[PDB]
């Protein structure tokens, strides 16, 4: 008798509404991008199935005596029945003696029912505490705020639209007892924004984190080099990156990398500088399949990957410059190197001296391998119509984008393309590709066919293999077409910054 959402099934409103509820239904959206209306009807105490594989169960053994952590919530105006859902999934699915303080640190909230509702509703749980920011300062100084606060062991980080699972935490801490320069996340499961329906799979497609040259943090899967180490893959894995919003680390660890960069902006990525400095400053990084999360997963696009302004870049810049030695090249080469202002780092980098990190080169060759170094590719740069201005242009996203030519600018974002060894022109792992009508951007498959080009440069022609035609610009020099192939046709030369056919 769990109420709607019990064990995580979906909750669907009826077709058919009164005004006043299409209202409540639309005002959720518009405050959470989340179907707040429906969290609303689900219990705060949801129940959920248990996720874990057997060996979770069967054959995972834990120290006895697990160091306690605190758990620290941030949230600006979240809704309350979702942030009381976290709050009581960490009760209620944490052993007591494991649980020191849950903090919740309010990033300037304005809503009413967060500021003496939530004080009153909460003081029957002593082991909650609220800290209230002076100001909207953004997650990575509500964080440090809600670290500053906590006096146990370990510090755990959740966001404030999450559900625990059964068994989720003794997994996590019991990696930080036997070792504690070893930071963990749980699997992140979905929850839907729509339905609040919980998701969750078998150990068997557990992905691990990675990066683009953007900078940006990208899942992939379990490499077969990890995979090898692990005789069930229930194991914790290791982790090049972890996506921010959900781990464990060591109080004390934590502060010895220095936390985050304060120098950030709120634009993200602190993320990526706790993983870098995690495995080359003496820790390990790993994702552990036997604790599972689930987190309301929002399918709107939030505003900071589709911005008109590179509000990304200032965070990206600091991380290069501290942490990528001369790797930040190729960053770079994707903004235009026009890397703007990014503030004092010097700390930073007396930071990464004296704790006496490895190189960004070690990171790379030892705990990421697998990451293709835009440098070795055949080509890498703008790819430019050679009798005119313009250059092979498009709206990176990561669905089909149409492919088109616009006037040289220099600054790298949608004019940066890479030839690839095996005849692809791509950008990140988005690939030109034409199959008779338009030549269009979406995901390179490793097949060749329709993703095939060759470069012939005794006529500068970007030749496509399965059609037989070139690439061109048409006479009015607004539009990219494919036409039949001709030696002379100036409108089909085109020019591949760093082209070396050493690298084929
Ligand atoms: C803990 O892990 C770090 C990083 O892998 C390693 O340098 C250290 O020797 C480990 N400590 C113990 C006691 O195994």
């Amino acid at each position: 008798g769990g109420g709607p959402g019990e064990l995580g099934k979906p909750v669907r409103l009826p077709k058919e509404m009164s005004d006043e509820m299409k209202k409540a239904v639309d005002d959720g959206w518009t405050k959470n991008a989340f179907n707040q209306y429906v969290s609303d009807l689900i219990s705060v105490h949801r129940t959920l199935p248990d996720p874990r594989d057997a060996w979770c169960k069967d054959e995972a053994r834990y120290l006895t005596n697990l160091p306690k952590t605190d758990v620290i919530i941030c949230f600006h105006n979240e809704a309350w029945t979702v942030l009381l859902r976290t709050v009581h999934s960490v009760l209620d699915r944490s052993p007591e003696h494991l649980i020191g303080k849950i903090i919740l640190v309010d990033d300037y909230s304005d809503m009413p029912h967060l500021k003496r509702q939530l004080e009153d509703y909460f003081a029957a749980y002593p082991k909650v505490q609220i800290i209230r920011g002076q100001k909207r300062e953004g997650l990575i100084r509500a964080r440090i705020l809600g670290a500053n606060h906590a006096k146990s062991p370990v510090l755990t980080y959740l966001d404030s639209h999450c559900e625990c699972t059964e068994g989720w935490l003794e997994p996590l801490l019991d990696r930080i007892a036997r070792n504690s320069t070893t930071v963990v996340c749980p699997v992140i499961d979905v929850i839907s924004d729509e339905t609040l329906e919980y998701h969750y799979r078998d150990s068997g497609g557990v992905n691990v984190g990675g990066f683009d040259w953007n900078l940006q943090f990208s899942w992939h899967p379990v490499p077969e080099r990890e995979r090898k180490r692990h005789n069930s893959t229930a194991e914790p894995v290791y982790s090049p990156t972890m996506a921010g919003g959900l781990f464990s680390i060591d109080r004390e660890f934590f502060d010895r990398l220095g936390t985050y960069d304060s120098g950030f902006d709120i634009w993200g990525g602190e993320n990526l500088e706790l993983s870098f400095k995690t495995w080359m400053c003496g820790g390990t990084l790993e994702i552990v399949p036997c604790s599972h999360v689930g987190h309301i997963f929002r399918k709107r696009s939030p505003y900071k990957w589709r911005s008109g302004v590179n509000v990304l870049k200032k965070n990206s810049v600091r991380l290069a410059e501290v942490w990528m030695d001369e790797y930040s090249q190729y960053y770079y080469h994707r903004i235009g190197n026009d890397k703007g202002d990014w503030g004092d780092v010097s700390d930073r980098r007396k930071l990464r001296n004296d704790l006496k990190c490895k190189s960004f080169k070690w990171y790379l060759d030892n705990i990421y391998p697998e990451l293709f170094i835009p440098g070795d590719s055949v080509a890498h740069g703008e790819i430019a119509n050679v009798p005119n201005g313009m250059c092979l242009d498009a709206k990176e996203k990561s669905e089909e984008t149409p492919v088109s030519i616009y006037e040289c600018h220099g600054q790298g974002g949608n004019q940066y393309w890479m030839l690839s060894k095996a005849g692809e022109i791509r950008r990140d792992d988005s690939c030109l590709d034409y199959a008779g009508k338009d030549v269009t951007l979406f995901g390179c498959h490793g097949g060749k066919g329709n993703q095939f080009w060759t470069y012939r440069e005794n006529t500068k022609q970007l030749h496509h293999g399965t059609s037989g035609k070139c690439l061109a610009i048409s006479e009015s020099k607004d539009k990219l077409l494919m036409e039949e192939c001709s030696a002379s046709l100036s409108r089909q030369q085109w020019t591949l910054e760093n082209y070396d056919s050493s690298k084929l």
